[PDB]
């Protein structure tokens, strides 16, 4: 049995209590799935009577679990003060209690005490006032495994994509592109498919204009920067092809005549998952394990109350749960 | 005549390309049969088609005035514009007669479209090089058309029945749209948009504007087109009257359109429309061009000169073309 961390995040967000309404009933109950987190954190919120009820069953090592319907296995990573913690508030023992999760999930990982990770949401600005500074989970988990490449993957059985960046400006997307990158993410595309069991993984490269560019009409990207990086890696072994017309490569994809697409930019790769209907899926590819999350926040102003809804918690751990297994 | 709803006109394009081969096929069987289709083009090109065998059979019906149509099964009415030189023209090459003809099947449609003869036209493909060398300076369909009808503003429309999105830009490169993007362009775009839902029949049209930047830019972390640019645009409408909201993000604005939350969404750039589009298997791009004074279509295919005369083409986009012109003129 294949389990998977789930790390707490930020004590004072929706972490909490989506991780148990996530575990305590319905298609997760009683799956291989360890949660490192404060203890204490997750009594205070059973207590609140905000979540469905759950037995909480302490361990040392994922190898000492026992998975059973309405259990959450723990293993305890304390808060200094939990009797202390505000909800909904930036705590720096709470950004510290979230680094300290995700230390010791990515630890047990690189062992192999389990097979992935999936992460509940972290504040930055607590991760901060911690003493802790990185942007996000990304850089933190890439500094905790030494991994310099990465990219972000959207998984579903039909499409999937990995981005050559995410969170920028579009014209910075254009300014920063670059050859080195693109090969890097075809390389990194090519080895998670392998992990995942494709043997030769089928990948394809959207270009950036429209039409690709139509010979150069559009735009000089594919000539000057996208087209070489396909050669290069092509010449390298990977089953690649590229520039491709972004408005017809995603489909093409869909339609099973590729594995995965490398995406340009945040929204020629999102665009297409969403209209899917895939509104939990995204994977950091390139660390040494799968690591997934979902794309919302800690919602601290309504954290501690049982609003925040637990379904991309939930697709997080089955899509980390589904590729391990 | 016998139509049961208003008329449209269809245009030949150039002669030479694959326009009057995947016309026949799109109007002498299948779902189009006896439609209340009017051919404006060169009869005799028509003929010289069917004398080849790449195409089902069709009697042609010639006529002087769309009022005077017979519409039946396997037959089509045909306002005919001659060629110059219609044994003469040969097939899969740039002529100027090819190109003059072009011209003078949009001029005459035109004509009768602002008349009121006919409801809609859907285009079938011409070849500029050849439109050019006709004496008849203008890129394409979309500008030709504007000139006929003194249109300033228009946009190019995808339209399904759950999906519908608008263009602010479409055919330039990514770095040109960003370079050239305008608060005055959306607010046309978000009125051409209003105004053409509203004639479809949509009293209080909902209309969304996508983003530029990831997540419309996230409160201004990740750029601010949305702040300087699209949102004072949308302000702007909304003061007149406009049901519009945005800037959203444009990674669940199409989603959301497609699941009933808004009427249509106006994309910023070409590829931001057209991957949903396409993902929804909608891959023969057939368009409006929304803000002329008529509706008027279109698919995304070319001349095709490398098959025109062998009945290779496919001709589903072009009776998808006029089967959406059709059933938008019924407004
Ligand atoms: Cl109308
Ligand atoms: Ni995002
Ligand atoms: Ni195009």
């Amino acid at each position: 049995s294949k389990m998977i961390a789930v790390t707490m995040g930020d004590p004072a967000g929706i972490g909490p209590e989506i991780i148990i309404k996530s575990l305590a009933e319905g298609a997760l109950s009683g799956a291989p799935v360890v949660v490192v987190g404060c203890a204490q954190t997750l009594r205070r919120i059973l207590a609140l009577n905000i979540t469905p009820r759950a037995e909480l069953r302490i361990i040392d090592h994922p190898a000492e679990a026992s998975f059973s319907p309405a259990t959450i296995n723990v293993i305890d990573e304390p808060l200094s003060d939990p009797q202390g913690l505000r909800p909904g508030e930036v705590q720096a023992q709470a950004g510290d209690l979230a680094f300290r999760c995700i230390r010791r999930a990515t630890a047990l990982a690189l062992e192999g005490a389990v097979a992935a990770i999936a992460t509940a949401p972290l504040n930055k600005e607590a991760l901060h006032l911690a003493g802790h500074a990185y942007p996000g989970h990304t850089e933190l988990l890439a500094h905790l495994t030494q991994t310099t490449d990465y990219a972000m993957v959207l998984y579903t059985e039909k499409l999937k994509v990995i981005h050559i960046t995410t969170h920028i400006s579009l014209r910075q997307f254009l300014d920063t592109l670059n050859q080195p990158r693109i090969e890097t993410v075809i390389g990194v595309a090519d080895r998670f498919l392998r992990r995942v069991g494709y043997p030769r993984p089928r990948i394809a490269v959207a270009g950036v204009n429209p039409h690709a560019g139509e010979n150069g009409l559009f735009g000089d990207e594919e000539i000057r920067i996208v087209a070489p990086a396909v050669a290069a890696m092509r010449a390298k072994g990977v089953e690649v092809t590229g520039p491709c017309p972004p408005d017809t490569v995603f489909m093409q994809c869909h339609e099973g005549m590729y594995d995965m697409v490398v995406a340009m930019y945040h929204d020629q790769g999102h665009i297409p998952l969403k209209l899917l209907g895939f509104y939990g899926v995204n994977i950091t590819a390139g660390l040494p394990f799968i690591r997934t999350s979902a794309d919302h926040g800690t919602a601290f102003d309504i954290a501690w109350t049982g609003k925040a809804k637990s379904e991309s918690m939930a697709t997080s751990i089955e899509l980390a749960m589904h590729i391990a297994q």
